[PDB]
C-alpha cells in the first residue's frame, strides 16, 4: 500500500506515503462540489493557489451505486485523474449511509425500501430520513458499496497512491437520545459486549472520565445487561448507540482493510458546549467522550478525526490528541494560527480548512500553507518529542514561557494573531516559523548568560535545502537582544507615504502599504 | 402567416412564431430611439447583453408617410435588418393618430388641416393637439397607413418573420370625461349599437362589474341610447367613448389583418388609483374597467395589453389576464420578479421593460432572461395548467402554500427579493426556478410522509436538453430538508475576506464577493 501510519521513534503516529513522512496540508471541498466532472474540474487552479498538497473530496453512495449492483465509476476516476493533474493528494470522503447525522445520501432504492432498510423512530414513534445503525441489511449494502469503491481504487491506484485515506461516513449519529425502532429498544435490554468490558478493565487508568463515572457509579461491573452495567440513563442510551455505529462502520471498513488496507478515520460533529447532551449533537459519533467505546469497537478505524469550527481550538485539539489517537483535522476554520498549532504542539497529521475551494486567494493562509510545506521534512522529524511546540495567542493571553534544553523561551505576542511553530534542531539552534511574536533566549543555569548568538532568515528550497535570504541583525534583532518573527513581507500596490521618525528607536521609512506571512528563522544561541 | 395566437389543450393562448411556441422575452426602446437608423443601429450590441429574444420599436406615421400618399421605407427595412443580423423578433408598434392620448405623431399634414382632420375639443371648447375618435377622415388616412406598413411588411417578411406582432396606436384616449367636439356631442346621443348589448347579454357571467353596475342600474335594457341604457353620468362618456376608439381602431386593424394577420394588441395606460375618473387617465384606452367594450367592438383586436409601471404588479395582473385576454405586457418596470411571475403564474406572451436600451448593465435581468430561455419550451408545454405557478414576494409577506398532486409545498422566502416559478413536470417531479425562497415538500395525504428524493442544480443547452451541474445535498439541501433556490453564483473582482464561522450551521469562507441571479433546479420527491 503506499500510504500507512507508522509510529515513529518518538511514539507518533507519521503518515508514510510513497515512502516517506507526509503531513496533510489540506482543505475539503463544500459537500456538493465533486457531485459533477465538470464543477470539479472548475475547481483545481482555486484549490493550487492555496499550496495544498491533499484535497479532502467526497463520493456519494447515491451516484456511485445508483441502482444496486450497478456501479458508476465517473466522479472516482475523473477526481484522481484531476488529482494527478494538478499535484494533489487524495483523501477520499464516503457519503454512504450517513452524512451530519441523517441518510441523504444513501441510494434512492435504499431510501425507498424502508422494509428492508428501516429507519430511525423518533420518541414519537415516527420514522426519520436517517437509516438505522441497528439495519444489518443497510450495514451490508454499505459495506459491498464502499469495499467495491476501495476495490477500484487499489486497480486504478496502487501504484501511484494518489488516495492516501479514507474517511467512511461523515458525522455519524442521531439528534435524540436513542432511536425507537424495535431493533434498538431491543439492543438496549442486551448483555453488554465483552469486547467492551475487556477495553475497560484494560484501559481502566486512561478511560475517559465521561464512561469511568457512569461505570462506577453502576458499581463497575464486569458483565450484565447496559442498563445494569450503566444504569438507566442518557449516558448509558448514548453508550449503546455508539457501540452500535462504531461497530456498524468497523464492518464497512474492514471489508475494505481486508484487501486494500488505507489510514481509515471517522470524524465527528463536536459536543458544542460542556453541557449538552447525547443528541443535542449527533448521538454515536465519535465525540472525545466515548472515544473508548469506539477504540473497542472499531478497530478498523485507525483515527477518530474532529470537526473544529468552534474558536477554543486549543482546547479541543488537546482534547482529542491521545497516545492512541493522532491528531487529524478534516474539517475547519480557514486560519493559519490552527495549522500552526496543531502540527506545531500536536503533531497533527492533517488540518483541513472546509469549503476551501471558495477561498481561493486567501494570500496569508496560502504563504502559511507554502511555509508549513517547506518544514514538512523537519516537524516530521520532530513529531512526539518534546522539542517542537506550537506557538498561538488566545485573546487575552500575552507570552508563552518554556523550556527547552539549556533554555528558557518567552514568547511574546506582537499583535492579535500572532502563531507559528518552534524546534529546537540542536543543543543550541532553533528553527522559529510565523508571525507577529518575538522570542528571548536565557539560560535556564541561573550561573551562566544565553544569549542569541546569530540570526538567519530563510526558507528550505524545492530540493529540501535552508537558503537564507538574509543574516538578520542590528534593529532587526535588536542587536541579538531577540528574535522577532516579523514575517515575510510583500508589498502591496497601495502607497503609504511614511517618512517620519518614530519616537527602542528604528527608522523604518515606507513608501508602500505591505502584506505580511509567516517566516522561517534559524536561530543559533550560546552560554558563558 | 409565420406568427400567431393558438388555443393549447389547457385552453392559453400561447404564440406560434415559425411553427414553434415562442413567449417574449422583450423590451421596448425609448419613444425616439427608432428615429432613425443611426440611433437604432448604436443600439443593437446593448440589447444582445440583456438576452432578449423580442424588441418593441415605433414606427411613427409622421415618418412613415411624410407626405400624403409617400412612403418611406428606410426606418422599417433597417430595424428589421437590424433585427435579423443581431436575433430578435419585432412587435412594430404604430405610433400614428394616437400615442400617450396625444397626436403628436401624427403627420405635418395631418396636424396642418383641422378642417379635414379635427381635433377633441375640452369642456371650454379649445381645439387640443388630439385627433378627434369622431373623425372618419383620420380613421380612414391612418387605416390605409398602416395597411400600406403592413403590406410592406408582408412583401419582406411573411419567409422569415421577423416581425411577430404589432400594436396599432399606443396607450389612446382623451384627458377628460368626452370629448366636446360637435360629432362627439352628437355621437353620444345616439342609440347603443347592438354589437354592445348583444355582447352583454351573452357575456354576463363575466362582464366586468364596472359595465355590469351600470348596465344593470339603468334596467340591463337591450335598445335605447347611450343616456338610456346606461344612465346620464361619467361612466355613459366612458363608454361611448371607448366604443368610439375601438371602434376606429378596429377598422385600422382590419384593414391589415385582411392581407397579412399578425397577432394584434393595443397597450393602456393604466387607471393609476381606484378613485380615478376617466380622463385622469386617457378615456378610451383599454384599461379592464372597459375591457368588455373593448372585446364587444375590436375583434381584430387580439390582446388587450396593459403597460405596467406600479408597484401591485400582482393584483395588476391579474386584473388583465382573462379567458379571452393573454397576458400581454409591452412597457414595463426592468425587474426580474415582474417576468417570473407573469410568465409562470399567468402564462404571459409578453414582458417588456420600457426603455430597455438604457438598463445594459442590468447583469442579473439579462441573467434572468437567460434562464426564463432556457426555460421557453418547458414554460410553453405547461401554460394555462395547473402544473405551472410564479412565485413572487411582496412586502410584507412571509410563504406561500400550495398544493401540486401529491405533495404540498411551502415557499418560504430568504430576501425581500424572492421570485420565480415552479413547475411539476412529473407525479414526483418539479422544476423550480428562481432565487431567494426554499421549498419545504410533504404529502397530501395525512398518513404517507412526502420527502426530497433528490436535488439537482443545472440549466438547458442550446439544443433544449438538461444539463446538470451539481447534484445538491448535505449543506446545499441541508440533507434533503428543503430546496434552496440560492441562484447561479458569479463572482465578482471584489474581495470579501470572509474566513470566520457564523454561529443550522454551514462553513462557507469566501475570498470575494459574488452576485446571484436565478438558478434552475430539478428535485425529485418520494412518499414512504
Amino acid at each position: 500500500v503506499p500510504s500507512r501510519l507508522v509510529k515513529n521513534e518518538h511514539g507518533s503516529w507519521q503518515l508514510i506515503v510513497n515512502g516517506k513522512p507526509f503531513i496533510m496540508l489540506a482543505g475539503e471541498l463544500h459537500n456538493s462540489s465533486a457531485s459533477t466532472t465538470e464543477y470539479l474540474n472548475s475547481l483545481w487552479t482555486s484549490l493550487k493557489t492555496l499550496n495544498l498538497n491533499t484535497v479532502l473530496a467526497p463520493i456519494a453512495w447515491e451516484q456511485f451505486e445508483p441502482q444496486e449492483g450497478i456501479f458508476d465509476y465517473t466522479l472516482i476516476n475523473n477526481m484522481i485523474d484531476g488529482a494527478r493533474k494538478n499535484g494533489f493528494k487524495l483523501s477520499i470522503l464516503w457519503f454512504g449511509s450517513w452524512k451530519n447525522g441523517e441518510s441523504s445520501y444513501a441510494p434512492t432504492w435504499v431510501k425507498e425500501d424502508t422494509k428492508r432498510f428501516f429507519r430511525v423512530k423518533s420518541v414519537e414513534g415516527k420514522e426519520i430520513e436517517t437509516i438505522s445503525p441497528f439495519c444489518e441489511n443497510a450495514m451490508k449494502a454499505d459495506a459491498k458499496a464502499f469495499k467495491t469503491l476501495v476495490e477500484h481504487i487499489k486497480k486504478v491506484d496502487q501504484a501511484t497512491g494518489t488516495v492516501i485515506a479514507l474517511q467512511p461516513e461523515n458525522e455519524v449519529g442521531i439528534f435524540q437520545g436513542m432511536d425507537y425502532s424495535k431493533a434498538s429498544l431491543a439492543a438496549y435490554e442486551q448483555e453488554v459486549p465483552q469486547a467492551l468490558i475487556q477495553y475497560m478493565k484494560k484501559n481502566r487508568k486512561n478511560l475517559r472520565k465521561e464512561l469511568l463515572s457512569v461505570w462506577e457509579e453502576n458499581g463497575a461491573r464486569t458483565s450484565g445487561a447496559w442498563k445494569t452495567v450503566f444504569g438507566d440513563n442518557a449516558w448509558s442510551k448514548s453508550f449503546y448507540t455508539t457501540w452500535q455505529y462504531a461497530t456498524y462502520i468497523d464492518f464497512i471498513s474492514a471489508g475494505a482493510k481486508e484487501i486494500y488496507p488505507l489510514p481509515t478515520f471517522c470524524n465527528c460533529w463536536l459536543v458544542q458546549k460542556p453541557d449538552d447532551m447525547p443528541g443535542v449533537y449527533p448521538n454515536g459519533g465519535p465525540v472525545s467522550r466515548v472515544m473508548d467505546i469506539w477504540k473497542a469497537a472499531a478497530p478498523h478505524i485507525d483515527v477518530l478525526a474532529p470537526d473544529i469550527y468552534l474558536s477554543d481550538f486549543k482546547n479541543i485539539v488537546a482534547d482529542y490528541h491521545r497516545a492512541d489517537n493522532p491528531l487529524l483535522i478534516p474539517g475547519a476554520v480557514m486560519k493559519p494560527a490552527n495549522a500552526f498549532w496543531a502540527f506545531g504542539e500536536h503533531s497533527a497529521l492533517c488540518y483541513s480548512p472546509f469549503g476551501i475551494e471558495d477561498g481561493a486567494d486567501n494570500f496569508v493562509f496560502a504563504q502559511s500553507y507554502k511555509v508549513l510545506n517547506e518544514l514538512i521534512p523537519l516537524i516530521s522529524e520532530h513529531q512526539g518529542s518534546d522539542r517542537m511546540i506550537g506557538v498561538m495567542k488566545m485573546p487575552g493571553e500575552s507570552e508563552r514561557t518554556v523550556t527547552m534544553g539549556d533554555y528558557q523561551l518567552c514568547i511574546k505576542y506582537d499583535a492579535e494573531d500572532a502563531y507559528g511553530l518552534i524546534i529546537q534542531t540542536g543543543k543550541n539552534e532553533f528553527v522559529v516559523a510565523g508571525i507577529n511574536f518575538k522570542v528571548y533566549f536565557t539560560s535556564t543555569d541561573k550561573k551562566k548568560t544565553g544569549y542569541i548568538k546569530q540570526v538567519w532568515e530563510g526558507g528550505y528550497d524545492t530540493d529540501g535545502e535552508w537558503k537564507a535570504t538574509r543574516l538578520l541583525n542590528g534593529d532587526e534583532t535588536y542587536h541579538n537582544a531577540v528574535l522577532i518573527a516579523k514575517g515575510r513581507r510583500t508589498f502591496t500596490s497601495e502607497k503609504s507615504n511614511n517618512y517620519n521618525a518614530d519616537h527602542i528607536f528604528v527608522y523604518s521609512p515606507t513608501s508602500y502599504q505591505a502584506v505580511w506571512s509567516p517566516g522561517i528563522y534559524r536561530v543559533t544561541t550560546y552560554l558563558r
